[PDB]
């Protein structure tokens, strides 16, 4: 597939989570972690249908996508250019 298969799997899943009903967002190694507002608004049937998503559990606050090694980091950095609260990427420690 072209390059931009990662950024397409992060854009639709933001847009069947909801943009502003995630709080913030990270990662393991196989699954991208969604700290969600609502998880009673999303679609799991729709999430489960994007390319690559192998399956997707809501527990604790959290909406996980399955995503499986080295395409849940190719998808966490395109999330990671799109502004949202993406954690991850801890923030620079001061001296």
């Amino acid at each position: 597939s072209n390059a931009n298969k990662y950024n397409k799997i992060a854009n639709e899943l933001i847009k069947i989570i909801g943009e502003d009903n995630i709080i913030s967002i990270t990662h393991c190694a196989t699954r991208l972690r969604v700290m969600v507002k609502d998880r009673e608004i999303i679609n799991d049937k729709k999430v489960e249908k994007v390319d690559e998503v192998k399956g997707v559990f809501f527990t604790s606050g959290q909406y996980q996508i399955i995503l499986g090694t080295g395409i849940v980091n190719k998808v966490y950095a395109e999330v990671e250019k799109m502004g949202l609260k993406t954690l991850s990427k801890k923030e620079q420690d001061e001296l």
